[PDB]
């Protein structure tokens, strides 16, 4: 199958696939299954903020979860990542609506890689254009008429459709290790906007490392966060 | 066929199709017969640096060429390039040996594009690994066991081989204009070790931008420097 | 006196000293009488963004001021300012008001120079902090609860003052150019909200280039943007 | 006294203050008695590379030393360092000769800052200028005609003398924390040549982070780095 790292944004407690019983922020390593959660305060219909980082010394992938005047949630969980992925990857996003359902908004994304043989890429896209070249969409995932990038399926009416998984992938691979590396790192930065009618929306937003021909796996829509294609 | 913008470092003046008698670095808008040239005091042998950039409200493509201990070569020519390219371009190096012939030897590239509506793209290359995933090697370009981009072909031992023609693209499209864009910028450098056995090294270098589908013209060899399929 | 280069956004026309006769935008020379101006679409109450550049090759000064939904308005000064400026400068904003006023709100400002002989200085500034050690705040320049800089005073019911002059200069200097540059350029973009009650707001504001130790002239407020001791 | 934190790059083992046995990378919490190590293989006359980064989130600061065809040394220590510094710091780097000597020949220094409350911080200098002003030089530390900057004195044949001890800061202070920061992450990189007449060269070389106001605490010399009055 595809080799994943994400980390999750998971509005959705699935208390049967291992998720704690709340929303909760996660790092995921090959497996829904997060090897580290925290509790995370969901506020619907506000703009959120998440930085994710990595450097390949430290071994420690980390990520915060803000709101203006709120509290940031943080997770952590050490980890080599040379030892998890592939030394080129791609980098992504990825979301789902299931039954209950969420806008998965994304206002901008940025993402910065280094690797220290000081080679490096850097993205930042805080307007989204009507035909992304340097995007892969795959699924559901479209940019709207306000220069958004809609994960999931919205109505022109801005209502979340439920059954939805989309992803954006960075047009380029990411060269995240090599032989000769002395060290590597990488920093991603989105922001995001979940609104929801449900009062348990569901299912979550990812940011994610991956072989870079990942896709969409066949059964991954809903609590998988159009990532794994089972809950092992 | 393709649309061009190139700055090119010519080292083989081709007083035949315009050139001005001595190696220059000249602005190339959609012709081989640059638009602005400027004297280059060529160095074998030597590591060279090249900077270019312009922005949409200056309207100004510079470039300047230098080496450690010597005198730079600066060259301008006032254009809109939203005029002359499209929206999505790729960037890209070129690099050409003829009957004479040198090196066309990329120790580093870095690149930053900005278009603010700020959305950007940067990318550095200093290593270039034995397998490049991020280019488009196009020609015989080719990446060496010393982490350099080898634009035109080169012996194992050294040697450059004579009627080469190779480019290397970055792989991910560039945005470098849309209709909502307050301004746009771009900024390129590398440095380049052009050697020769040739009293008259031939026949140059180039940093391009092309329509994202550009490849190696039928034609263009030599002193077309592999961006345009004839001299017009 | 100081040696001063600026952008100014120029609300008040005072043709008395040679204003075009609407708000503009301009480029400031070691005087107020502005080398270069364009027409600006002053919008109150709307956040403007405004961006600078400069490079010594192109030798060209340029700026871009806009408002979300409005057409930008772009000012371009050919100008080598190595034959202006000193080698070492502070950065700065300056503004003022007068009998008519308006607030000079900074929401966020960043700088970016570079020296290739590639020495470089990049700050970036969206919260303003309450005591910020990293800028020389002169004049009424203060910040505010909101993580604002206000140039001008402004009552804490957020209504502006008349007759203030207040500026920010990045604390630490900023080299632009030596005797082995190649290429030296700067990039400064900041965000602002003017407010006012007034039909003729007065009197603007203004990024700027100065020689290190420079201050708030005597007599300078009002139309001399905190800038120029007179109107020569 | 100062607070200091800082990444040593100990050439000389004072085994007495709790060095341990050989020459070493150390993190520096307050104490010369680093709070980790890592033994690292010095090798003199060659140009090294040091990377230090640490964020927030991951409250891991972490260091890496290598040179060209070698391995690299690494040493990381937990550390939530908003305990230890003060809000606002300066940076800087220090080196120290004793009774043994070595040169302390910094080519090339780079730092960025982050603060997302993204307020940021960048400078690089690769050619050190003979009056930098965005620097303040203490003891010894000189810039030469090379670009380089000296920490510790040289002679004009190149010769390091004994008993130096210089540092550089950055001229303007750094906003490491604040009280509404979701996350702050810094990256350091310097190079280095270390050149020595002697078997066992002294004493070592460090980037740090201290109080804006801190200066070379008297009795620092030698295994104390010009960091720390005494070795508790
Ligand atoms: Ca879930
Ligand atoms: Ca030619
Ligand atoms: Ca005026
Ligand atoms: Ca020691
Ligand atoms: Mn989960
Ligand atoms: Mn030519
Ligand atoms: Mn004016
Ligand atoms: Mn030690």
């Amino acid at each position: 199958a595809d080799t994943i790292v994400a980390v999750e944004l998971d509005s959705y407690p699935n208390t049967d696939i291992g998720d704690p019983n709340y929303p909760h922020i996660g790092i995921d390593i090959k497996s829904i299954r997060s090897k580290s959660t925290a509790r995370w305060n969901m506020q619907t219909g506000k703009v959120g903020t998440v930085h994710i980082s990595y450097n390949s010394v430290a071994k420690r992938l980390s990520a915060v979860v803000s709101y203006t005047g709120s509290s940031s949630t943080t997770v952590s969980y050490d980890v080599d990542l040379n030892n998890v992925l592939p030394e080129w990857v791609r980098v992504g996003l990825s979301a789902t609506t299931g039954l209950y359902k969420e806008t998965n908004t994304i206002l901008s994304w940025s993402f910065t890689s280094k690797l220290k043989t000081a080679n490096s890429l850097h993205f930042t896209f805080n307007q989204f254009s009507q035909n992304p070249k340097d995007l892969i969409l795959q699924g559901d995932a479209t940019t709207d008429s306000d220069g958004n990038l809609e994960l999931t399926k919205v109505s022109s009416s801005g209502d979340p459709q439920g059954n939805s998984v989309g992803r954006a992938l960075f047009y380029a691979p990411v060269h995240i290790w090599e032989k000769s590396a002395v060290v590597a790192s990488f920093d991603a930065t989105f922001t995001f906007l979940i609104k929801s009618p449900d009062r348990d929306p569901a299912d979550g937003i990812t940011f994610f490392i991956a072989n870079p021909d990942t896709s969409i796996p066949s059964g991954s829509g809903g609590r998988l966060l159009g990532l794994f294609p089972d809950a092992n």
